[PDB]
């Protein structure tokens, strides 16, 4: 039939809040994603880190590492 | 003789739940499996994190790295 | 002199038993080797989760990320 | 519409002072990125060993490795 | 000047006995190296899992991942 | 302007002594740096594993895994 591949979705998602589990992060990162590549890296803006709803620090402009990106989630 | 290539095996995944267990994630994801690519991306839609068959928390839409993918199995 | 290259010693192993450590796992796999690709992604049928000689879980059809595979030995 | 790549956020970084943490360590790196390359690794001059705004341990030049780098912040 | 390359340091230790460290294994393992890749993906006969001199498990032949070697010292 | 590349960089320490900080490895390597290529994979000889000033234990030649090198610093 058909499918939708994870780098089509991941740049549906430009422009938009996202949350993103890193391997060597113990708490998320969300903000706005600004751009990303086809390896995912991910370029945020606006990011702060979280526990859930829990806000844990302010981050701004961040640079995330596409092969240490473990889940993305549009929020 | 013959066998079959895991990345054909993951594509017929396609359209059915499938579990995942990610390196950087100590709870399984189960989903549907929207979309994959030849790096192993997944794409889940209406998916949930898991442990077992206890739900702990409702994802909705996301896209797994696949680098980062450890196992996979029909559900 | 010669040597055997390890991608022709895995794919050797298809259709046999294997037993197989991840990174991401802290308990062994032990399947059939249905289908092998050039990055060592595997695809087990009739798998178990093992503790050695010891089960501790049935998981049938498999698929491993080959970068996530530590170790591979012939069962 | 448009967007940033990563790479081209990270480039947009030489000759300033950034902070890097890395899956394999637990302090972050702070410097002056000297330069970076398509897999991000990158090189960094005058780089110190912090943990937040406290400094631990002076380094100089280093070279990070990109597949290892998790998240990169502008200082 | 002139500089050994690493493949092809490995690749004179085919046919002797080499110890290798993986990420995702707390003893190292010991045996002949009979094939390596330029991943680095490395084929051991007779090998054996030890801590230091100390032999805790006899393994015969085995396949290394590559991504996976840390280190590997002629032995 | 210009910038250094890191694989420029780590060349440049072919012959001379760097330590080195592994992602599987609690101590740090130092040694001679021998040889090195694209993907960071490096070749050291007369090599230790230090932790700090402090010498652990003597190693001789090792390969040291580019993807699982974290750190390079000329000693």
């Amino acid at each position: 039939g058909a499918m939708v591949l994870p780098n089509q979705m991941v740049k549906s998602m430009v422009g938009k809040i996202i949350r993103v589990e890193m391997k060597g992060e113990e708490n998320q990162l969300v903000g706005k994603l600004e751009g990303v590549d086809d390896y995912m890296n991910l370029y945020l803006t606006n990011a702060m880190e979280c526990k859930g709803e829990e806000k844990v620090r302010s981050l701004g402009e961040i640079v995330l590492r596409g092969n240490n990106v473990v889940l993305i989630q549009p929020q």
